[PDB]
């Protein structure tokens, strides 16, 4: 589980992805957007299929398409459960795992649940993912 | 599609794996191998919830293991038709994806196939991973 879970941090950070890894580091990121900027949020798990389909899709999308979110951050439900739980507090959403959070400033803008992500083809994720960075990212 | 399969392409390639994707580069990598030496071959997948569990398994024990495969290739079910078709003839096994397979030489020395994935854990994946490699790499 130890090096399975790095395995699974590292494909995003790997990619250009920040890991958020305590509470402090959460806070001190998102309190520190400037307001105009889009931050893209996976929320990461190690079980299920789901979580098998939401990296690849996040990091396909947020490192290739043309509009793009200006930060990249991930928190990694169960593993790092402080600053899963601190992210949550600037999301206000129902809690998930498998999740996606998009925010303008500190603003959440876009919101994709667990249950939109289980059982759905990895292409269209994809698709609602650039759907939702064309709609609100430079 | 396009971007997606080169992700899931992307996290052997980005962890050691040689991608190997005509015909003659399995032909070549595979004919080439020195008689003591492991090679670990990962048959990637696009689809369903087994590819998602096949990659980070993978990537975890091949690369941080005590006794570690000598080298690390993958050929893409689907998207390399050919490169696969021709690494199946080295294997001799029934055909799915994914599916792993360990060679000593050119002898096939442990085979995974898709069905011994497909709804197991993550970390029994790796376990079996682990056996397979600690029985027959140095
Ligand atoms: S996949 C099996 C897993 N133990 C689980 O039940 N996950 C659910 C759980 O996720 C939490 C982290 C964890 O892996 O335990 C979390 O998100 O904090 O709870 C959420 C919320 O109910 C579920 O979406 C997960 O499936
Ligand atoms: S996951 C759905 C997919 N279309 C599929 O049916 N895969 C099966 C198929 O895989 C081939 C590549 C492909 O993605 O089409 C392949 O391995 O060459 O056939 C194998 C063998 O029967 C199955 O193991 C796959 O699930």
């Amino acid at each position: 589980m130890k090096e399975i879970a790095q395995q699974m941090r590292g494909e995003l950070t790997q990619n250009g992805f920040t890991s958020l890894e305590t509470s402090e580091a959460v806070s001190e990121y998102m309190n520190q957007v400037n307001a105009d900027d889009t931050t893209f949020v996976v929320i990461n798990s190690t079980c299920g299929c789901a979580a098998g389909l939401a990296r690849p899709a996040a990091v396909a999308v947020a490192t290739q398409n043309e509009h793009r979110p200006t930060n990249t951050v991930t928190v990694f439900a169960g593993q790092d459960k402080e600053a899963t739980a601190t992210m949550r507090e600037f999301i206000q959403q129902v809690p998930s795992s498998p999740s996606y959070a998009l925010f303008k400033g500190r603003d959440l803008v876009y919101f994709m649940p667990r249950e939109f992500i289980e059982g759905r083809d990895i292409n269209d994720i994809a698709m609602d993912l650039k759907d939702a960075f064309d709609e609100n990212c430079k």
